């Protein structure tokens, strides 16, 4: 159990690189599954996460390792089983992805039904449900959703009753493989699933609209292999243009994507800040000045994303006036808010929306993680709060942020990752 | 890490005793920090966060143990320090209990803000709130609540902008020893508020209103000492109803307190189940019969009790029909849901709003417990499903229910502790 011990009163600044996105990473990988031929992936951070999901993808007999360059090669051309098992599964509910590739190309497939979750109930009925207008017969036995259809997939027009990036992306990787075309409408947006798209794509498939709430896929016999560069991480880019935000400090991401993060950068200007866009890198000049308070409402892309809003919370914390902060995905992501309060943080609770009152400087002390992003929002904190912070349970920000340690270390901060 | 390995399909009949309340012993262990002579405490449950508490207390400088026969002898006449250490109180939220007598008594005390929860919220600004009314100065400085009077705290009339249990208590508690009358207004009216004031009354305090909305509290000197027997947990007298309810059974709960589960034992009746009240038992006979769903409301007492939610929610999933399950205390009190879902129950989820469709049988499966009431109702759960059924994170009944394997094996199931 270890836990990190950051040194306050800080400015963040300097260069940092953006790894690959884990959203656009995870569900590539989950679609390796379809995979005839040879797949190599670069810009793949290394995560816990990823480590899960390399494992559960051996034990479905696809070989795959990452190389001395980094790169992750794997090879699916000879799965033998088809299940995902709960022992590792319970360890990640983005393993539901698994599900659609294998029916698609199998025709079967076994994954464990998802466990509770801290930030929100996150049940996978829209993810069978798609499934099953495609053709899949589904029962649910043991804990299982197990997928079965005696012949292949056949495409149809779905209407997701809600805009869900999961569901979309189980349905559009079992739409390729589909006989006839597949429409997905009312879609998810989200840059990942453009990405997953397209690594599709380069493999055979016919997708169209990834992006749009209207995916067109047209189902093939069957997907190559290929190599595929993983979309920057978006979320992870809008962490550090916080870090620099909440600090007064300059700091610059490097191989960004900044057309995924449009609501994010405008939010950031709004609140005082400058921020210049290149093709691959995305700069932000606090100045030297507190933020100012800015209202949040977090929606499916293009609109505020809800992995950016801890993030906020804490910048609002900090900055100069009173805000108002709505959380539309999840119904229980504030968690972060009593943690930074215990550090000086002022915030009313009231359903969910969060009215936080800016204050000038936060106090170090001792604080859990929650959750992934609630994880690094406190790192931060503790980076500009006076005296020394202690986060504990900091396993949490291995899920989503490469080697954050030295990342953050490289923008002026001081920490040191002990064992309690 | 322990866990429960529980074999399914069978009925739960017979009898059980049951002890006193954990949410009534905990606010009265802290109350005794009041008390100036020798405290006598008898049906008190050995539970982790009795433990935990009497660790805080001996930390404060109250000389405590538990005897041969079970009683809790407690001195508090010589409390030398004023500090609920965060290393302690971090594991238990309602340790904020510490700190109305410490400043009533003392005019000071600290206790370090609470953290982030998975059922949703706890801030205890109503808490702060109260206390200062009564003139108590708070300054919020290293994580911690300190609190400080120059003099005797001053009796007034507070409105509590909310039903809060935890509040009413704090504040009740400080009003003991405050100058003057203070009037409580919208109060809590839980039975362990009214066992709480029972217990302070005997020690020469003079609250008069606790159970209704108005509590009034003529302040003294300061309290003595006494023996109490702490109140039936109405909490685990609910539970084991329920077992026999979902079961078919007929279970005996002795040693109760029936007048503290209206709302519990109307529901039981519309569900189709049988129960006689005495003044010292409580007997449910489902008669064999699958119950019928009905719908729930939580509130706060005397209205259907929000401890009582998870356990309910499994009644109606093995029910005939359809209900609506509405939670209105907390915002991420249905994780229990998906586990259930695991094990064969249905239930759609939106908001605070849980609308479930019962089966006529479970499947036992591998879950984790996420919470208290959860961790309860997922081994019932296992009970009554077919085959094997095992609960992680076992560990969260602890905190709530008393020899829970040896009083759910006296009732006929087949339960295993055992190390992963
Ligand atoms: C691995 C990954 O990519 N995780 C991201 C993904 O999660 P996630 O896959 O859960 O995102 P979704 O957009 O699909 O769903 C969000 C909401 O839809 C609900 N829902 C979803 C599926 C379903 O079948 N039924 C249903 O009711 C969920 O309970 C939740 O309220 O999107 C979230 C919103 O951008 C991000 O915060 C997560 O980090
Ligand atoms: C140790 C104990 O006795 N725990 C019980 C107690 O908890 P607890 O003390 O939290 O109960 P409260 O009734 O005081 O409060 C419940 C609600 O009030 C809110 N709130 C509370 C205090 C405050 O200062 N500000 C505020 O906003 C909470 O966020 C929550 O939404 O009552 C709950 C409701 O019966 C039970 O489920 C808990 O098992």
């Amino acid at each position: 159990m270890d836990k990190f011990r950051v040194y306050g009163q800080s400015r963040l600044s300097g260069s940092v690189n953006i790894s690959g996105a884990k959203n656009a990473a995870l569900p590539i990988l989950f679609a390796a599954i379809l995979a005839t031929e040879p797949v190599k992936l670069t810009n793949v951070p290394e995560l816990k996460d990823i480590e899960t999901t390399l494992k559960i993808l051996r034990q479905l007999g696809v070989v795959v390792d990452r190389d001395a360059t980094g790169a992750v090669l794997l090879d699916a051309s000879n799965i033998n089983h088809f299940t995902a098992p709960y022992e590792l599964v319970k360890t990640m509910r983005a393993s539901i992805w698994a599900l659609a590739p294998l029916v698609a190309r199998f025709h079967q497939g076994q994954v464990s039904l998802p466990g509770g979750c801290s930030i929100g109930a996150r049940p996978v009925d829209l993810h069978i449900s798609g499934l099953e207008k495609l053709g899949a017969d589904i029962v649910l036995e043991e804990g299982y959703v197990k997928a079965q259809v005696s012949d292949r997939l056949v495409g149809t027009r779905i209407v997701i009753e809600k805009v869900s990036v999961g569901a979309t992306l189980s349905i559009m990787m079992a739409a390729t493989l589909a006989k006839g075309t597949t429409v997905i409408e009312n879609a998810a947006r989200e840059p990942e699933i453009v990405d997953t798209a397209d690594f599709l794509n380069k493999m055979g498939a016919k997708i169209t609209g990834a992006g749009s709430a209207h995916i067109t896929i047209e189902g093939v016999e069957r997907l190559t292999g290929c190599e595929h560069s993983v979309v920057p991480d978006r979320i992870e880019t809008g962490t550090f243009l916080i870090a620099a935000a909440i600090s007064g400090g300059c700091v610059v991401c490097q191989n960004t994507k900044a057309d995924t993060l449009d609501a994010v950068i405008d939010k950031l200007r709004e609140a005082g800040a400058q921020v210049d866009v290149t093709e691959n890198s995305i700069t932000l000049d606090m100045l030297g000045n507190r933020p100012k308070a800015v209202n949040i409402r977090t929606a499916p892309h293009p609109g505020f994303p809800t992995d950016m809003q801890a993030q906020f919370t804490l910048l609002n914390m900090v900055a100069e006036g009173t805000s108002i902060i709505t959380e539309t995905i999840f119904e229980n992501r504030f968690m972060h808010i009593p943690e930074l309060i215990r550090m000086g943080g002022k915030a009313e609770i009231e359903g969910n929306t969060a009215v936080c009152h800016g204050v000038e400087q936060l106090s170090g002390t001792e604080v859990i993680a929650t959750d992934l992003r609630a994880s690094i929002s406190l790192v931060l904190a503790g980076c500009i709060a006076t005296g020394e912070t202690i986060v504990d349970r900091i396993y949490h920000i291995d899920r989503g942020y490469e080697h954050i340690e030295d990342k953050l270390r490289g923008l002026g901060a001081k920490i040191e990752r002990f064992s309690g």
